[PDB]
Formats: C-alpha cells, sequence, structure tokens
DNA sequence: GCATGCATGCATGCATGCATCAGTTGAAGACAA
C-alpha cells in the first residue's frame, strides 16, 4: 500500500497512455478550433510547464482575469463526438481491458485498480512485502531488523536506489557496525553526480540541475558532523568546488561554513567572507529572514 | 496472439578529417647653350 522503490513496469501501460494522450489532442485541438506513438505522448505531455526558512511560494497579485461559462451540455458534445471516433480506429487494436479503460476514463471515471494493483505475479509480491517490511520496522524503530530488510532489498536485481533516506535515517540510528550515515550520503553524491523520460526524480536525479537527496543531506549533515566540533575549510574547499554555482542553497550552506569558522584579522577575513557569500547568495533561492539576523550575530562576532 | 527481450532511433558535445650595417642601386628637379 505504499510507493513501490522499483521501475514500474512494461505492459499495457503505454498503450493505455497511448490512447490517453492521443484522445486528449484530439480533444484539445478541435477545442481551439473552436475558440478560433510516445513522440504524441511527448509534445502532448511536453507543452506545459514542466519566522523560519521558507523557500516562499510565488503568490497572487499580477496574475489574470475572470472566465465566463465556455461549456454548455450541447456544446461540449459538439467537441467531443468526432475525436471519439478517431479514437474508435486504434481502440481496435489495444486489448479488451484497454478498450474499456479508454471507455471509463472518457466518460470521466476514474480507475479503482493501481499499476501496482494490477501488476501480478510471484516475484513482485515478494518485493511488496519485503519493501512494506522494510517502511513499517524503521517507522517502528526497530533498526536491527529494519536494516536486514533494506540489504536483502538492495540485493534484488530489481530496486532501485530511490530508498536511500531508507538508510540515510537507517543506518543513521544504527550506530553499531557499519560505516554509515555521511559514508552513504557523500557516496551517494560522488557517484550521481554526472553522467558517468518518466520513472524519476525530485528526491533521485542526475546532473545540469539541481539534485535535492544526496547534495543538499550531506551537504548540510557535515556541518552537522562540525556542531560535533563546539573539517570546516575541508566542506568549504569542495563545497568551493562548484558549479552548477546556481545552487544558492548551497551557497547558504557556504556562508554557514564561514560563521561556524567564524564560531584575528584571520577571522575578519571570515566575517567578510561570509558577508560576501550571503548576498552572491541573493542570488535568489530565499533564506535566513533580516540577514541583519546573520549581522547581529555577525556584530556579536565584530566584537 | 501476446509478452519478454534487446536493438534501433533520437539527441546532446566531442573528436577525426579535410579544405583554405652597408653597398650599389636610379628618379627628379635645378641649371646652362
Amino acid at each position: 500500500m505504499f510507493e513501490v522503490p522499483i521501475t514500474l513496469t512494461n505492459r499495457k501501460f503505454a498503450q493505455r497512455r497511448k490512447l490517453k494522450y492521443q484522445y486528449i489532442n484530439y480533444i484539445s485541438r478541435r477545442f481551439d478550433r473552436i475558440s478560433k506513438q510516445q513522440k504524441k505522448r511527448r509534445r502532448e505531455r511536453h507543452w506545459r510547464s514542466v519566522s523560519f526558512e521558507i523557500w516562499r511560494t510565488v503568490s497572487s497579485q499580477n496574475k489574470q482575469p475572470i472566465n465566463k461559462q465556455k461549456m454548455t451540455y450541447h456544446n461540449f458534445k459538439k467537441i467531443e463526438k468526432i475525436p471519439l471516433r478517431k479514437m474508435e480506429i486504434p481502440l481496435l487494436h489495444c486489448t479488451k481491458e484497454n478498450k474499456l479503460y479508454f471507455q471509463s476514463i472518457s466518460r470521466g471515471l476514474e480507475p479503482l485498480k493501481t499499476s501496482t494493483s494490477e501488476v501480478r505475479n510471484y516475484r513482485t509480491r515478494h518485493i511488496v512485502t519485503l519493501t512494506d517490511l522494510l517502511h513499517l520496522n524503521v517507522s517502528r524503530h526497530n533498526w536491527s531488523l529494519a536494516y536486514k530488510i533494506f540489504a536483502t532489498l538492495i540485493r534484488i536485481p530489481g530496486v532501485q536506489i530511490k530508498s536511500l533516506w531508507g538508510i540515510g535515517v537507517e543506518i543513521l540510528d544504527n550506530l553499531s557496525n557499519s560505516s554509515s550515515g555521511l559514508d552513504f550520503l557523500q557516496w551517494m553524491c560522488q557517484i550521481y553526480s554526472s553522467k558517468s523520460r518518466s520513472i524519476v526524480p525530485p528526491f533521485q536525479t542526475g546532473s545540469r540541475t539541481h539534485t535535492a537527496k544526496f547534495a543538499i543531506t550531506y551537504l548540510w549533515s557535515s556541518l552537522i558532523n562540525c556542531q560535533k566540533s563546539m573539517l570546516i575549510d575541508k566542506i568549504s574547499e569542495w563545497v568551493l568546488t562548484p558549479p552548477f554555482m546556481e545552487d544558492a542553497e548551497v551557497w547558504f550552506i557556504y556562508a554557514s561554513c564561514h560563521l561556524l569558522k567564524a564560531d584575528i584579522n584571520q577571522v575578519i577575513k571570515h566575517i567578510h567572507y561570509v558577508r560576501t557569500f550571503l548576498k552572491i547568495c541573493l542570488d535568489k533561492g530565499g533564506f535566513a529572514v533580516p540577514s541583519r539576523l546573520i549581522e547581529n550575530q555577525l556584530k556579536s562576532f565584530e566584537s
């Protein structure tokens, strides 16, 4: 009853997405008309926008104005009537289950089986139980079992590493026996930071644009390994090998490295330093409500 | 006929290939019959 961490499937689901986005396109085409293939799905899904430290959202103010009824019954069924037929052609080539699937999604029903629910089979149902027991044991603070789970999981030739916070917290409350925590974190980062589609990202990703998980997690957690102090110039040397260098938040990680080094003219240059990266992190992002707090601290330093 | 496998295609940089101090030297304007 939880998301699976393996690449969803082969099967039907492609032909279903076919039917879906093909029909979508026929209706939206005739709709702009009246208002006046993996690739068809691709263009289709394509032309569309793809007191505390909140990445504040973009709120409503310069946005738009009001609309007034577009769509009576007699006029919707206009736009519906033709594309449904063109659909009657390749519907003739997809399978019965997907005839009825398209039929119902087109009546506006919504399925009550899931892609997981219907992908039957010895092996996957076993993985499903394995991963469940993982997520359960981790909820239970049963770090030992949990760990056993995780290990037998990743042993299996199907699981992609989308279960890393799995370890990153698991191996984290497991001081016991294994290289851990930062080990995993900076490992993830080093491996998946270069070149060396669906079924993806925010908490996994590749290069050229940003990479939540591994990056920021080791990138603060090492600074927490320096709250273990009271290391830094290392974290800021290899933090100081950008660029993605639009990673503004990592600009704030850098400025944090300088406020922690600051804790004689050396300490000056470290406070000068943090003063610089805070605004080069006015790049944009959006942190630290008043930087005048950071700066009141920097004046407690200036003493 | 339908499902598994894996090879073809497509697309962003990169790498191979192929074309694009000192001497004699003359020339120019002033000057005499």
